[PDB]
């Protein structure tokens, strides 16, 4: 009765609230990084900058689409590249929802892009040629201009599925901590999920990396 | 051909191995936040610093069950809180396993604990009486031990369950991280998932917070 439980539930109240637990008019950005591509990469006859799915990639993302089958939907939006878009269009497909294409969720401009050699760089050192506020920026605007393109969901949390690439999307997350490149120191695994949610144009990080339907998948999926 | 993608792909595979992604011989942790006992505290008529949990954590822990039951794990481990054992015993019975206790694995000592009314600080500013420092140290010593004791499963990915507390899990990650109370910025939904790769000494967060089996769930059930 009045023996601390009050203030306690209280205050986490508050602190729930802080990230947009328990508040009306929240919108989920579930972020997904798009599935393999690049197994075989090094015999592709097509664009191996632009490349479709592999069969690995086409195997995680039927997981993918089975795992978000049963969640609520409202809109599926994708980059411009055919990994990104093939990968949607597969979770789209149980939701009887269109593809929609924003080419601001494309990946961070690489060395590779550019027609440079890769290279390796220390833990902690920027390695892309487009600088990672701009990357940030492209990656915020993207996501609230595909809230502001969905409908309020009639009943409960209106959900948009958003597939990017996973160096923009962890350096979207970081930025959304008032962290630089490294700080939040992952790698978002292909074909994971991370939430984010959205109240106008507040946007809080919610989970971060999930690739859980392929805890049980053979190696050659992994 | 060689235009550029074998060293895109030469470092590709270098990160991932930075990560223990694709790499044989690593092991993972999934750490779960406990579910619901805050639903219906105030009028709990036992003890409401080790309360049960209530109608909606049950809820909670039956969607978590039901998530897991398909994952492959070799051990369950949970803190002494008659919480934190209900929310195991659901994880542990389906997959033939008794839950075993590590107290290393409490909470965070709160104001509660030591009878001062709980205080809602500033974002980044630390709440509690125990010092981060040493949470962060029994919450690795905890994990350490928990994946020790697991003996290395003959089909695919050795796999333990450390059911906890949410704020003592985030400060482990963040530890993790070399990061201090504050920048990993989030709080951990009730039953979610985080997951740690590990390999030797090494331990990587590979996702944090995920709760994404409550999404299907009536609106009380979060
Ligand atoms: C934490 C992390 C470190 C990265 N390091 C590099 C690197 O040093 N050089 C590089 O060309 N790409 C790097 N990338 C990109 C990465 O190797 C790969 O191209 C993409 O992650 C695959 O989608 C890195 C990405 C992340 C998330
Ligand atoms: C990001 C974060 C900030 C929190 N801030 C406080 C706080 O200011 N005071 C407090 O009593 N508990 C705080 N907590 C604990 C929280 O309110 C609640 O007691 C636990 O999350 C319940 O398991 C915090 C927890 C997190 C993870």
């Amino acid at each position: 009765m009045s023996d601390g439980r009050e203030s306690f539930l209280e205050v986490m109240r508050s602190v729930y609230e802080r990230y947009l637990v328990g508040v009306p008019g929240v919108s989920e950005v579930w972020l997904i990084a798009h599935a393999d591509s690049y197994t075989g990469l090094e015999d592709y006859d097509g664009d191996p900058r632009d490349p479709a799915l592999s069969e690995k990639g086409r195997a995680q993302a039927r997981l993918l689409a089975a795992r978000l089958a049963g969640v609520p939907l409202h809109g599926v939006w994708a980059s411009g590249a055919h990994r990104a878009q093939q990968t949607a269009s597969a979770v789209a497909a149980e939701h009887g929802l269109r593809v929609r294409t924003d080419a601001r969720l494309r990946e961070v401009r690489t060395n590779w892009d550019d027609g440079r050699p890769s290279e390796l760089k220390p833990h902690g050192v920027y390695p892309f040629p487009e600088p990672e506020k701009e990357v940030a920026e492209r990656m915020r605007t993207a996501v609230t201009a595909a809230v502001a393109a969905t409908p309020p969901a009639p009943d409960g949390t209106t959900r948009v599925a958003v597939v990017g690439h996973d160096s923009a999307l962890v350096i979207l997350m970081g930025s959304l901590m008032n962290l630089g490149w490294g700080q939040l120191d992952m790698i978002l695994p292909l074909t994971s999920v991370s939430v984010l949610a959205v109240k106008d144009e507040r946007m809080v990080v919610r989970s971060i990396g999930d690739a859980t339907h392929l805890a049980a998948a053979p190696s050659d999926v992994i």
